[PDB]
């Protein structure tokens, strides 16, 4: 059964609601981005209109084999009409192709659905500027003040510097980056760029990246593993055992692995600083867990909400317990009282 926060009242619209079979009276299924917790249910057998970004549609066609006649890509930052309702897609600053959706309801109500997003001040100079928003469907993944983490730029700075130093000190070192789905591509792209190398990866991951409209991507990635000194592996293989096995392959070409495990928030964030992160080490293998987030920190979320001044907030994450729902409402009221809306 499709939960309430996935329906747009007054429309035939659902958002990220593909695992509930046919939704009665849904005329258009919006997909904010291509992460499995959101497209769960979509497959080659889906027979209803799917509205999404261009990049999301490339992945639907190529990775899930959805039929083109059901894929409706929409440009960003453009007033479009879907089943008689004006809609706009806005960059969510999440993973490639991820959008927020603005709905202009016939009764004059305006709804912003953030999908998943990492709130940024640049969003305050999008089409949202001076737009009254009556309801906000808010990605509340990290809606609590202990969720602090550095900017994405700071994490990439640390990763680039760490990789460049280890490979400059040891030209026979190999850099490995773990990946689980799309997003966070800058970690391995930026490392490879500073090392003057391409990124080696499986055919399946190569295929996925070829859907992301990344400029000059053919110059950056390859399936030729052993011509590259940055390798991508499934996130589950980023452990001493999995990396020891990866070191045997490619035949005594490398004598050291430095590996990066991009996480979200972890408890050691409210304790250490990004410059102070140290790896787990076993022999010639080191594993760095780096807090690269594509979700808003608490402070980023609070700033965006206080700027937008929505009349009502519907959280879309952490809604499962009485404690989590009421804590989030308490923060929403605090923000409203502090900002005056
Ligand atoms: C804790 C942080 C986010 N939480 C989360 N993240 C993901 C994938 C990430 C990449 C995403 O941003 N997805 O939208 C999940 C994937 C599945 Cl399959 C199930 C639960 C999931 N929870
Ligand atoms: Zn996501
Ligand atoms: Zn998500």
């Amino acid at each position: 059964t499709c939960p309430f926060y996935k329906k747009i009242p007054g429309t035939g619209f659902t958002v990220d609601a593909f695992q509930y079979g046919v939704v009665e009276g849904c005329t258009a299924y919006f997909l904010t981005h291509f992460h499995s917790d959101h497209y769960a249910g979509l497959s080659k057998h889906f027979t209803f209109p799917v509205y999404c970004s261009e990049i999301t549609g490339n992945l639907l066609k190529n990775k899930l084999h959805v039929q083109e006649q059901y894929i409706h890509p929409l440009p960003l930052d453009t007033e479009c009409i879907v089943n008689g309702v004006k809609v706009v897609l806005l960059d969510a600053n999440h993973c490639p192709g991820a959008v927020m959706i603005l709905f202009y309801l016939p009764n004059g109500t305006v709804i912003l659905h953030t999908g998943d997003f990492r709130a940024d001040p640049s969003m305050e100079r999008s089409l949202l500027a001076d737009q009254k928003v009556h309801m906000l469907y808010l990605d509340t993944t990290y809606c609590s003040p202990e969720y602090t983490f550095p900017s994405q730029q700071e994490v990439i700075r640390f990763a680039i510097n760490t990789a460049f130093e280890a490979v400059t000190l040891n030209p026979h070192a190999l850099v490995v980056c773990g990946t689980y789905s799309i997003g966070k591509e800058k970690v391995f792209l930026a490392i490879a760029d500073v090392l003057g190398s391409k990124v080696g990866m499986s055919q399946e991951k190569y295929k996925t990246l070829q859907c992301l409209n990344i400029p000059e991507i053919n110059s950056l990635i390859t399936t030729d593993m052993c011509s590259s000194l940055v390798h991508l592996l499934p996130m589950m293989q980023i452990n001493f055992k999995g990396l020891q096995s990866h070191l045997k392959k490619c035949g005594g070409k490398y004598n050291q692995i430095l590996a990066f495990r991009p996480t979200g928030w972890t408890h050691s964030n409210k304790f250490t600083r990004i410059a102070d992160v140290i790896p787990q080490t076993k022999g010639n293998i080191s594993i760095y867990g780096i807090p690269y987030s594509e979700h808003s920190s608490y402070l980023e979320m609070k700033r965006f909400v206080q700027w937008l001044k929505p009349q009502k907030i519907i959280p879309t994450v952490n809604v499962g317990t009485w404690k989590s729902r009421s804590t989030m409402e308490k923060y929403f009221r605090e923000w409203k009282l502090e900002a005056g809306y």
